[PDB]
């Protein structure tokens, strides 16, 4: 139609082929994941959100999902990232001990992906989706990312690291999924300390950003769960790159 019902992106061409094929790939890859059976997975991720009003879903629909994407993550490994996805995930392509949530089996399913269902009809809805802060925030997608989120930080022990976008007006905002969803799901019992690191703009190597009003603010926050605080500067990402990329360099 000339007509689209929601103001989001639709789904994702080809979806159903692509889940499943990372999945496949996945698992392949991993050999922890062996056992995982892709169809079941698909079948579980299709059953969360076909069928169902694409601003009534529930955490409770992608139990299913979450149960056979179960995986023993290295707690204390864990990097949560900020509004800076392309650094983080270079970090962790080349520091494989690492894991962000988008390395994990349901992470990387999902990453970059769109979807929704129709209520009262089996289709997915490659015209639009809800946007959740336009349409509806119990839409598939958001309420996908909340839940596994969720886990993710649940996970967490020791150290856990969040990587933060130094050049942003809110170097740390209570408003993303790290600030609203994860810091609120570490456990304090487990977690020892949440250190951030503040990676710089080109250009601007001197400013000391953990001084900065909002970084201020996520200390707080953590301090009052019981949980130590950490803050480190990296001034100048390119030489940052350079040794995680070769760590035997003599510069690092
Ligand atoms: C969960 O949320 C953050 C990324 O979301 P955002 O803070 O950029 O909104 C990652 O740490 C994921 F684990
Ligand atoms: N909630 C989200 O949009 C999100 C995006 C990327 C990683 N984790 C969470």
């Amino acid at each position: 139609r000339w007509r689209q019902t929601w103001s989001g992106p639709g789904t994702t061409k080809r979806f159903p082929e692509t889940v499943l094929a990372r999945c496949v790939k996945y698992t392949e890859i991993h050999p922890e994941m062996r056992h995982v059976d892709c169809q079941s997975v698909w079948d579980a991720f299709k059953g969360a959100f076909i069928s169902k009003h694409p601003c009534d879903i529930t955490e409770e629909d992608y139990q299913p999902l979450m149960k056979l994407g179960t995986q023993t993550v290295p707690c204390n490994k864990i990097l949560l990232w900020s509004r800076i996805k392309d650094l983080a995930h270079q970090f962790t392509q080349v520091q494989r001990d690492m894991f962000t949530l988008e390395d994990t089996l349901l992470g990387y399913l999902a990453d970059d992906l769109t979807w929704c269902g129709e209520f009262d009809t089996s289709k997915i809805n490659y015209q639009s989706c809800p946007d959740w802060r336009k349409d509806c925030s119990n839409n598939p997608v958001s309420v996908f990312w909340k839940t596994v989120s969720r886990r993710f930080a649940e996970a967490a022990c020791d150290v856990v690291h969040v990587m933060l976008d130094g050049s942003r007006s809110k170097i740390f905002d209570k408003d993303s999924t790290f600030g609203s969803v994860e810091v609120h799901n570490l456990q304090p019992e487990k977690v020892q300390t949440l250190e951030a690191w503040v990676i710089h703009g080109g250009r601007e190597d001197s400013r000391d950003l953990c001084q900065d009003p909002t970084i201020k603010e996520l200390e707080s926050i953590i301090s009052k769960r019981n949980i130590q605080f950490s803050c480190k500067n990296i001034y100048r990402p390119d030489k940052f790159l350079q040794c995680v990329k070769n760590p035997e360099d003599s510069s690092c």
